[PDB]
Formats: C-alpha cells, sequence, structure tokens
C-alpha cells in the first residue's frame, strides 16, 4: 500500500523597506613641491567640497574628515627624466553618514561641477553603502509571517514533520533606487 503522506508549502514574506543609513566616502588629491601648500590645496578643496555637500543638504555634524595622507615621493619637477613629478601628494576623504539616504542620488550627480576649482575627487561606487540597519530587528516578524503564509496554504490535516526556513535576501528593488530595498524569506513546512 502506503506508509505515510505529507503536504509541503513554501510562505513568502517580502517587504519593500528604506534604507536608514548612506555612508558616502568622496576622497580627492592634490600634488605640490611644497608640502605647507599641499595642505592649503587640500583644505580649499575641503571647505569647496563642504559648501557644495550642505547645497545639497548634508548637514555639518553629518560629514567625518580624518588626516590627509600625505606620501613623500622625494621627486622634483626641475629633474629631466621621464618619471618626474611633484614632491608630495595628499589624499584626503570627506566621509558622509547620513539617514538623509535620499540625498546620494543628487550629491554624485552634481558633484561633477567642482571640477571648476581644480578638485579631483574619486568616489568608489563599491564604498557607497545604502544600508537597512534595522534589518535583524524585522526578521522575526517576518519569519513569523512566512510561517504563518506556509501553515495557510497548508489549511488550504496531520502534526508538522519537517520545518525549514531560508536565508533572508536583501536587493536593491531597482537600478536607480539604491535606496529602497527588497528584503524576502521563505519558510518551507510540511504537514502530515
Amino acid at each position: 500500500k502506503t506508509l505515510e503522506r505529507s503536504v509541503s508549502v513554501k510562505g513568502l514574506s517580502q517587504k519593500e523597506v528604506e534604507a536608514d543609513t548612506l555612508i558616502l566616502p568622496i576622497k580627492f588629491t592634490r600634488s605640490n613641491n611644497n608640502l605647507t601648500n599641499l595642505y592649503e590645496e587640500l583644505e580649499q578643496d575641503k571647505e569647496n567640497i563642504i559648501k557644495f555637500l550642505k547645497e545639497q543638504g548634508v548637514k555639518e555634524d553629518e560629514i567625518n574628515y580624518n588626516s590627509p595622507n600625505i606620501i613623500d615621493r622625494l621627486s622634483d619637477p626641475y629633474s629631466n627624466d621621464t618619471q618626474a613629478a611633484y614632491r608630495y601628494i595628499g589624499t584626503a576623504n570627506l566621509l558622509i553618514y547620513t539617514q538623509n539616504v535620499k540625498l546620494g542620488k543628487s550629491i554624485l550627480e552634481n558633484i561633477s561641477s567642482l571640477a571648476k576649482f581644480g578638485i579631483v575627487t574619486k568616489i568608489d561606487d563599491y564604498d557607497i553603502e545604502y544600508l537597512y540597519t534595522k534589518l535583524n530587528e524585522i526578521k522575526p516578524q517576518m519569519i513569523e509571517e512566512a510561517t504563518l503564509n506556509a501553515r495557510n496554504a497548508a489549511i488550504k490535516l496531520g502534526k508538522i514533520k519537517k520545518a525549514s526556513q531560508g536565508q533572508f535576501s536583501i536587493n536593491n528593488r531597482d537600478k536607480n533606487t539604491p535606496y529602497i530595498k527588497t528584503i524576502r524569506v521563505v519558510s518551507t513546512i510540511e504537514y502530515y
């Protein structure tokens, strides 16, 4: 004959949420034969970048700044060699950390405007972070939802044989909407 029967159902919980944290590092660099002048040009770059960031809606207290990293190459432009350069190169980093995640898009689209001033910015897309830092806080209720959805398909009637739960996934909604995240989990329940 047959020795047992069971039914398995996958329940789905899916939610779009708004990222609550944007981390946006803006690197900029200068070279100079004179180190004091290198620092003066980086400081003017810094002031100009901050003024641009505030025009874009960033507040002072969202902008962090570590000491610039200077490299002494021991070079001189007077030297007639194929690799002559300025003695010093320095790189600085204005690190934006803000809950105002919807600003990122306009900062990135407009930061090219600072070429005016001779500013050379580098923004690495790999290091721009849009995070939903409440991710772990929300998982319990979405697991419960997915498990309840599974139970209701199963009703739609013995005990449970095996229950399991995938890992959560978290994806950008759109290519052009990185501040909205789509969170998903699937709970698999098997009943007799």
